[PDB]
């Protein structure tokens, strides 16, 4: 199993990537995992640089579309961001036995994004557990964009005593404020010019919050209401760990909305008072 | 600093973090870490787990002692006597600082056999095994075949989650009459202790009847059990060695469970069919 440094090395077999990761961590190099699903956009690249600026770092980026909850291009971007290792497993190699032992998330997984799709987080956490066992990284990187996934991953790491640091990375935005997503490729300049409502409603809510939680929401609800063809799935104010109603201190505002069949998510830091 | 470690003696910690800092560090120096999960109240059975762990070139042995909700110096003195250098004895609160939250969900095998009476028992069992694995990160981890279904599910945990550890299954330690040692044996009256032999007697009969095939081995075992008073059989089942469907020839496993008074006893044995 061969690792050519300063270059992009691509492994498919769990065993190879594991052996190398292990070899490397002996050499005093610190392994950083960036789990992806392919289709890398400027927003994944934030995740890569964050990892990259860790002194000693060897970066592993995994590209795996999990069938339960652009290979070349992604690789080019990677060779170009200076990434040394890409882990691209097959489905057979990740599920030789199908769904057998799986992770069951806590009750947070049935809410929000888990409300319509109630096994999605089980799917997600199960693969993240396998990735972190395969690669045993020092730190593992996730975008704040999918903030509920982030919190759930931290519970995973805590509840199972996993020896890995979870770094959440702040969302990356187009110049008008729209959260970068693959999904924004879909969207007529109709829908896509309306798409800016999500972040505008969030940033307004965040400013209005001096007047309280209640003003912050009305603000945001007012902004979406004034947007052509944005159908809200949810708009929700939570504590940073995604419990209740942030007392009145500080927390998170979350939004999910359809434009056509294209579902968008976004969230922001909020302080009340 | 790494916490305080004194070679050749019993070092105790109950801080998950302390035993993880120490485990890591010994490893970096060329000791191979062995873990023995126990629930306290040790006896020979546990002790042969401990000896198999010791007999690895360069081993440091780690015995955890913790009692598993969703499934004393007596004990440590046994460990000292056995030359074990690390005991791990965390509190319920240290293992579960946020309550039951994220847990392991087993394959369908967790529903069968022992998971008939206790449909959520193994979820509890695997969730804490995972945890200990992650805290201690041993090279090898040790279980008795006594609890064979347990041991097959731990193997499935290890394969499905891509865990770094070799699972070693340790041959059942028996009384002189062949009764599998278990803390529960202290409870059987003399009549029961006596009828209690029937379990192993049927399994070994089965194992030798087996050169005539599967139905022979099962009928042999059933006869031995029918010749016992006060032994209510929960199941008697033969399976392949990973616990799938009754095999047609070659390796396999025979499991039994039975109530004597209020005591529930278990036992299983390897089978070669024909
Ligand atoms: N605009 C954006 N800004 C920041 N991060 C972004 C982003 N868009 C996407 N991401 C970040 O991309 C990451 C990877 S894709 S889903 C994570 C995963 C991968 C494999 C198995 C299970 C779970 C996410 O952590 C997301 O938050
Ligand atoms: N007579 C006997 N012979 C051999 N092993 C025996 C035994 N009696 C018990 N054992 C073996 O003694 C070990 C200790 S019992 S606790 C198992 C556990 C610990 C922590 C979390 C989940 C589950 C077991 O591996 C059992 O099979």
């Amino acid at each position: 199993p061969a690792f050519h440094p300063g270059e992009l090395n691509v492994y498919s077999a769990p065993g190879d990537v594991a052996d190398v990761s292990r070899a490397l961590r002996l050499t005093g190099r610190r392994v950083m995992l960036v789990p992806t699903m392919g289709a890398l956009h400027e927003g994944h690249l934030a995740l890569v640089r964050a990892a990259k600026r860790v002194p000693g770092s060897v970066v592993v980026v995994s590209i795996f579309v999990n069938p339960m909850q652009t290979p070349d291009d992604d690789l080019a971007q990677l060779r170009a961001e200076g990434v040394e290792i890409a882990f691209t497993p097959t489905t057979a190699a990740m599920y030789p036995d199908g769904l057998r032992t799986t992770v069951q998330p806590g009750p947070l997984a049935a809410e929000l994004e888990g409300g319509p799709r109630p096994t999605h987080f089980a799917g997600v956490l199960t693969v993240v557990l396998k990735l972190l066992q395969i690669v045993r990284p020092d730190r593992v990187f996730f975008g704040e964009k999918d903030y509920q996934q982030l919190v759930l991953i931290r519970q995973l790491v805590a509840d199972f005593n996993l020896d890995v640091a979870v770094v959440g990375v702040p969302t990356v935005r187009e110049a008008d404020g729209l959260a970068m997503s693959s999904r924004n490729r879909y969207l007529d300049p109709a829908q896509r010019a309306a798409a800016v409502a999500l972040s505008a409603a969030l940033t307004a809510a965040a400013h209005a919050a001096t007047a309280g939680a209640q003003a912050a929401l009305d603000a945001a609800r007012a902004v979406l209401d004034a947007a052509p063809g944005v159908a809200v799935d949810y708009l929700e104010l939570r504590d940073i760990g995604l419990g209740p109603m942030p007392l009145n201190g500080s927390g998170r505002l979350l939004v999910a909305a359809r434009l056509g069949t294209t579902r968008l998510l976004d969230n922001i830091a909020i302080e009340i008072g």
